[PDB]
């Protein structure tokens, strides 16, 4: 089969009739028990395939039970209406019994005086159904001290396996000659005799006992009893594990497992645990031992079993979303867990099942027997009994001793479920679609090793199984029950559940009175402040058309969040960028959510707001410096022509997507504003599910062969890799985005929400759905952090200037771009030709060489150079040809999208045309538009006289930069160079202590020289941290040849983080020293050699400073 590369399902190499379903049209199953690759590590195939693949095999229906999650369910959603098949929204949750006795015959005896006979059983093995007591101890204690004690073997016919000859100290001989049980049961009856009896997971101990006792018509012996394993648990919450020898240990008891050993240990113990009882708490009688059970971290320590969930209608799906969001938020211990108690309140619109062999009914029908199954049954609303395969690592196990016990287990099971009147259903647990795959998960699992227990034994075959499959499995109940339990039963399941949608179809965006008039008051206001009350027609027409645009369609509330966060960060004093085509909006402008003005160039008088406007000049802040005609003021210039459509789209009905780059530091200020702003209950960090990529599945799959010890072809390992990727590995949040949820709704009618990677710690919680599914209905507000804003506000701290006042149209950053000499250092020294080292997005070796080459002087070439450097193909097979061989300006290439769209406009194209122009040239896609429409928009060029190297630069673009992101750029690029240029000392403070995280600290205080052997070796390489040392060196030479110096780091001027300035030395950061860490900062900056080892605390860091010559000091 070729998969990329050919395989046979048995090997690789490089040089079909698919499965079907026999069954008839109207006999098809319905496979109820669907594991994707949302169950983190666990499954392989995505929920989509498993879809498609039951809507080709008939079966009106499928069910989607992810392990704890529904993160599955939009994807199960759209392949289900691709498929026309039936979508189920179910969980396979882990659930936790919320009240477990710790006193099962409850009694008013007095604890402390009562007498208990501690006892035990040396086991054949676990299932007190299928196995017997090979041996029965017991110590009779009064008062903590021993009374009596009652030791005997039983002999099991069979001889004893080695399992238990070696779990157990007990061999064939052992007790070859021993009592019958039923005397051994008489005398364990009589000398357990008005007494309270005791046991370490009493649960397992009394049911062997009193299965032992029914086989012989024995009373059941009904005295009190109490479970060491639960006193402990409740009384030490604080132990992780409570198992004997780990309880023995820590109470000091000894022991080797020998019943005799066993009993008399849990007795030494089991005194201790009743003191406690009885002094610590209220609990003096046996009764008030079971009074406050399943209460507090009750769920912590509990074992969990499995349950499946299907939600029953849609009240039932936000049911099972909020049952989620506690298992995630509350209930949270290794996995979500659900107590008992929260999923009986919300199971009116639930089906709970039975699950798999890890349920409670299977785990008590193959352990405790048929009356407790038949009690435990009672709670579900159907019975899952899988074919035997998936019960087959179980029989390996030793679990159930062979196959005529298991047929006994799921034939039990099925009896049960018709006796109790339910639902009897054939699920199969499938973690894969055809039997090839199983491989894939066998590799997958490996990785865990001994973390997943499934290790220890073989991984079952849980393969889709087609429906004559899953009836020849069951054949071996009958034939009218196979066809019933796996036909019947499963389609009468899913017609009682009714259609449900896991997500909604339009977007709900949060309600602020008074939004609309407040967004079109604020821009008013400021381009009448700006261009006075009789407003020119030109910022008439744009305002007019941009908020008809936005108050129509209702999206003034994204603005206007926007607008107060932006309000907000400069309070603070922090400027906030954008990313995307934000600045395309003249009322993102007025409203001050951006910077850039996308108006046409423009002059504008600061006092007498007069106004002229012109496509002679590229952008107005290259336009000559006039002065005012009006008065004497200098006449202010600014306009980048950007259309407006490119953010809202041709008739403005796009929804307005509004990316923030706001300070790192003032990040976590602007979330939570935004939970002031919309509650703490209604805003949640956006989510993504981090899974495995190929580099990792690679390495998975070679890991197995090796710890397997087998060879494949590198194509084999290639195939399995394929295979093993895009199984969920873990969640994560988006790096700074926030979903904000309509205050007339709640989380629940959109996603589960959860804590980022299951951290209860976490100050903020996710949702539980991708953003990437839950983005088209509640607004995702992108507050992203850059370093950008905050090296402009430290530049402002340390020089004053506001950062608005600094400007662009300075008549030497133009120099910075084309050469040195106005730094007053030679390219030879700063080896770069550009003095742009360390201007944003303008001192990568790729992007100088771009400058050097073309040699740009003015805003707009700078925006064609951001354009070329962020778009694939526009420039490297595109403009750096047509630039070298003098047939077109750097002014003249296409640069960005919007700037295509202008031009052909420029040119008499229609605005409409371009737009089309302009979209299929982004989106790499004129190669792809058939010859029709490129011959429309050929004529239209050609008739507009476009230049024939426009269509050829057209037809060799891929993604093509916004211009609004290009002139942000430009405009933090221009703060920073007039920085640079006029005060070099603070711009170079402010680039290192925000940006430089690794200083080769000893060698930039050397000298020169040093900084050079350093870049040498570097160049010479190379590791990511070598290059950004390497970024840091070169701007440390830089500074160095521009007479500048650095300062080893001093104990009483050293500042945490940030570099310090005296002179033409820069202090240096104690972070910087070689791990000096920052908590350790932090300390020192808080505080003998010995003294300020101990404020720090490590010795290795003193040796360096010691080396270094501070300690010297
Ligand atoms: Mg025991
Ligand atoms: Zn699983
Ligand atoms: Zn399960
Ligand atoms: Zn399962
Ligand atoms: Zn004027």
């Amino acid at each position: 089969y070729v998969f990329d590369k050919i395989t046979d399902y048995t090997s690789s190499f490089i040089v079909h009739t698919p499965r079907k379903d026999y069954a008839p049209e109207g006999e098809k199953r319905v496979e109820l028990h669907v594991h994707s690759n949302m169950s983190t590590m666990d499954a392989t195939n995505s929920i989509s395939d498993l879809v498609a693949q039951a809507g080709k095999w008939g079966h009106r229906a499928i069910a989607i039970t992810d392990h704890g999650g529904a993160q599955a369910f939009p994807e199960a959603h759209s392949a289900g209406k691709k498929a026309g098949v039936k979508i189920l929204y179910g969980v396979e949750a882990n659930v936790v019994d919320d009240g477990v006795p710790i006193a099962y015959n409850d009694a008013h005896e007095a604890l402390s005086e009562a007498t208990y006979v501690v006892f035990a059983v040396a086991t054949t093995g676990l299932s007190a159904v299928y196995d017997t007591i090979i041996e029965l101890a017991a110590v009779k204690m009064y008062k903590g001290n021993v009374i009596e004690s009652f030791d005997e073997f039983i002999d099991p016919g069979h001889p004893l396996s080695r399992t238990t000859v070696d779990l157990t100290g007990i061999t064939d001989g052992m007790v070859r000659g021993s009592k019958s049980e039923e005397e051994v049961l008489r005398m364990f009856l009589e000398f357990s005799k008005d007494t309270i009896l005791v046991a370490h997971n009493a649960a397992f101990d009394m049911g062997f006992l009193n299965t032992s006792y029914a086989r012989y018509g024995i009373p059941e012996a009904a005295n009190p009893v109490i479970d060491t394993l639960e006193l402990a648990r409740y009384l030490y919450p604080q132990f992780k594990r409570f198992g004997l020898g780990v309880l023995s240990k820590k109470f000091g008891v000894s022991l080797e497992h020998r019943a005799i050993y066993d009993a008399e240990a849990t007795g030494h113990l089991a005194w201790i645990f009743v003191k406690e009882a009885m002094d610590n708490h209220n609990m003096l009688y046996h009764d008030q031992l079971n009074e406050h059970i399943g209460e507090g971290d009750s769920y912590k320590r509990a074992r969990p079993f499995h349950v499946t969930i299907l939600a029953k209608n849609q009240a039932g799906l936000k049911d099972l979303f909020k049952l989620i969001s506690m298992s995630n938020v509350e209930y949270f211990e290794r996995v979500p867990r659900i107590p008992r108690s929260q999923l009986k309140k919300m199971r009116e619109n639930l089906l709970i099942g039975s699950a798999c062999d890890k349920g409670e009914i299977f785990e008590a029908m193959m352990q405790k027997g048929v009356e407790e199954a038949r009690n435990r049954a009672k709670f579900y609303d159907y019975i899952e009994v899988m074919p035997k395969a998936v019960y087959a690592p179980l029989i390996e196990q030793e679990l159930v001793k062979n196959e005529h016990d298991l047929e006994e287990i799921i034939q039990n099971l099925v009896e049960i479920g018709k006796s109790l009147d339910k639902i009897v259903v054939a699920t199969g647990n499938v973690h894969y679609l055809n039997e090839e795959d199983a491989i894939y998960r066998k590799i997958l699992i490996n990785s865990m090793g001994g973390a997943n227990p499934l290790n220890r034994h073989s991984l079952p075959d849980v393969h889709f199984r087609t429906t004559d499959e899953m009836l020849t499995a069951f054949h071996f109940l009958g034939e009218e029950t196979a066809k019933e339990i796996v036909v019947e039963n499963t389609n009468k399941i899913a017609d009682i559940c009714e259609e449900v949608i896991p997500v909604k179809d339009e977007l709900y965006t949060p309600k602020i009175p008074g939004s609309e008039d407040e967004i079109s008051e604020l821009s008013y206001t400021k381009a009448k402040q700006m261009y006075g009350d009789p407003l020119p027609e030109i910022i008439q027409k744009r305002l007019k058309k941009e908020l008809n645009s936005i108050n129509g369609n209702g999206f003034s509330v994204i603005y206007l969040i926007a607008q107060k966060l932006v309000h907000k960060s400069n309070e603070d004093g922090y400027l906030v960028g954008s990313r995307g085509s934000v600045g395309s909006s003249f009322v993102a402008t007025m409203t001050g959510i951006t910077e850039v003005n996308p108006l046409a160039p423009h002059y504008y008088c600061p006092e007498c707001q007069y106004s002229e406007f012109f496509g002679t000049y590229g952008s107005g802040f290259d336009m000559p410096e006039k002065q005012c005609p009006k008065c004497g003021a200098r006449l202010n210039k600014d306009g980048h022509d950007i259309p407006f459509e490119t953010f809202l789209g041709f008739h403005g009905d796009k929804v307005p997507d509004i990316d923030l780059n706001f300070s790192g530091d003032y990040q976590a200020e602007a979330h939570n504003y935004t939970k002031v702003l919309f509650g703490e209950d209604y805003v949640y960090r956006a989510g993504t599910i981090g899974t495995v990529a190929d580099k990792t599945a690679y390495g998975y799959v070679k890991g197995y062969e090796r710890d397997n010890n087998l060879q494949f072809r590198s194509a084999e390992v290639d195939r399995l890799a394929k295979g093993a990727t895009g199984v969920k590995r873990t969640t994560g949040q988006h790096p700074g985005g926030i979903i904000v949820i309509p205050d007339y709704m709640d989380v629940y009618d959109f996603t589960p929400i959860q804590y980022p990677a299951d951290d209860q710690n976490s100050e903020w919680k996710t949702t539980h759905f991708d953003f990437h599914s839950i983005h088209d209905n509640v607004l995702k507000l992108d507050i992203l952090g850059h370093d950008d804003p905050t090296v402009i506000r430290m530049l402002q701290d340390l020089s004053g200037i506001d950062p608005q006042t600094i400007p662009t149209d300075d008549p030497e950053v133009m120099r910075i771009f084309a050469g040195p000499e106005v730094l007053g250092v030679s390219q030879e020294q700063i080896y770069s030709k550009t003095g742009t080292l360390g201007i944003p997005e303008f001192g990568t070796r790729f992007v100088r060489g771009m400058l050097e080459e073309t040699h740009p002087t003015t805003f707009a070439e700078l925006l064609q150079i951001s354009g070329l450097s962020h778009g694939t193909d526009v420039w490297l097979g595109n403009a750096e040809e047509l630039i070298r061989r003098g047939d077109a300006t750097l002014a003249e290439v296409i640069g960005c999208r919007d700037d295509i769209m202008v031009y052909l406009i420029h040119a008499g194209l229609d605005s409409g045309m371009a737009f089309k122009i302009m979209e299929t040239v982004r989106k790499g896609q004129w190669n792809k538009i058939p010859d029709e429409l490129r011959e429309t928009y050929l004529s239209a060029m050609k008739e507009n006289n476009v230049p024939d190297w426009y269509i050829d630069s057209c037809s060799k673009i891929k993604y093509m930069f916004p211009k609004a992101h290009a002139a942000a750029y430009v405009l933090m690029a221009l703060r920073v160079a007039y920085f640079k240029v006029y005060f070099p000392i603070l711009y170079y403070c402010a680039y290192f202590s925000v940006r430089a995280d690794d200083f080769d600290l000893v060698s930039m205080c050397k000298g020169k020289d040093a900084v050079k052997q350093a870049m040498k070796e570097i160049t010479d390489k190379a590791s990511v941290k070598e290059k950004n040392q390497l970024t840091v060196l070169e701007l440390a030479n830089e500074m160095l040849e521009r007479g500048f110096k650095f300062g080893m780091i001093d104990l009483y001027k050293s500042d945490a983080v940030n570099f310090v300035i005296e002179g033409d030395t820069l202090i240096a950061p104690f972070r910087a020293v070689p791990s000096l860490g920052t908590n350790v900062a932090k300390q020192i900056v808080e505080a003998s050699k010995e003294d300020l080892a101990t404020r720090g605390k490590s010795k290795t860091l003193i040796e360096y400073m010691n080396d270094n010559g501070v300690l010297k000091d």
